[PDB]
DNA sequence: ATGCGTATCT
DNA sequence: TAGATACGCA
């Protein structure tokens, strides 16, 4: 129930999957699938690659 | 029906 | 600042 936070290694499991995928493929659900971390959903991964490309702009 | 991207909210 | 929610539109 209360908000995910999102750590230094689930932060770098998120980061090495958007590196494994490419820029065309690294959309929330294709990210989530191969995350492999259970309870967290598509809207988790969502908000967490908004603020990444963000960060990276 | 599904889910991505942007804006907006807490 | 980070993470959640709303919604337009592919």
């Amino acid at each position: 129930r209360p908000r995910l936070v999102w750590t230094p290694q689930l932060h770098k499991r998120f980061v090495d999957v958007v590196a494994h995928l490419g820029i065309k493929n690294a959309v929330p659900k294709t990210i989530m699938q191969l995350m492999n971390v259970e309870g967290l959903t598509r809207e988790n991964v969502a908000s967490h690659l908004q603020k990444y490309r963000l960060y990276l702009k």
